[PDB]
DNA sequence: CTAGCGACTAATTTTTCGGTTCACGGTCCCACAACTAACGAC
């Protein structure tokens, strides 16, 4: 039964992260050299947004909604460095 | 040789910034890898 990638997220199958990291990392890749301008910090943000996707998987519902996550919090990982002192 | 004589120091409190968390609609030159057309063997 060749289930749907939102199923098998769900399940607990970590091949499932492959999946959705192979469909939407230079979508995510793209909405992150939107809002910043180094690609290094950029590329760690887009890992931290699947992993945390990984982490927050236990809070899905929709097909769909995977995508909206991941944008969203990419998003905001982005907003964040433009208050870090550091940076 | 000797005697008379002319207010600072210690204890307690309080407050601004950072951390954390939530998280849907040009050029020229020298090598290197293909690569293929022809050539030779089973």
């Amino acid at each position: 039964m060749l289930y749907s990638d939102f199923e098998l997220l769900k399940i607990g199958d970590t091949s499932a992260l492959d999946h959705i990291h192979a469909k939407y990392f230079r979508s995510i890749l793209w909405i992150g050299r939107q809002w910043l301008n180094d690609d290094f910090l950029i590329e760690s943000l887009v890992q931290d947004t699947f992993l945390k996707l990984w982490v927050n998987r236990d809070k899905l519902e929709s097909p769909e909604h995977i995508f909206y996550f991941l944008r969203f919090v990419m998003k905001r990982e982005c907003i964040s460095y433009y208050r870090k002192p550091k940076y």
